């Protein structure tokens, strides 16, 4: 139950940090 | 106590490595 929360949050912050890196580039 | 240290340092190194990746890009 908490595992999928961790997974979804991880995917989310992944897309966000990748987006930040790309945009800053 | 150590939790916020790990968190802050994590955010720090995260933005720094993302910035490095972006600049090199």
């Amino acid at each position: 139950s908490g595992r999928i929360v961790g997974g979804v949050w991880w995917f989310f912050t992944l897309i966000i940090i990748s987006s930040y890196t790309a945009n800053l580039a």
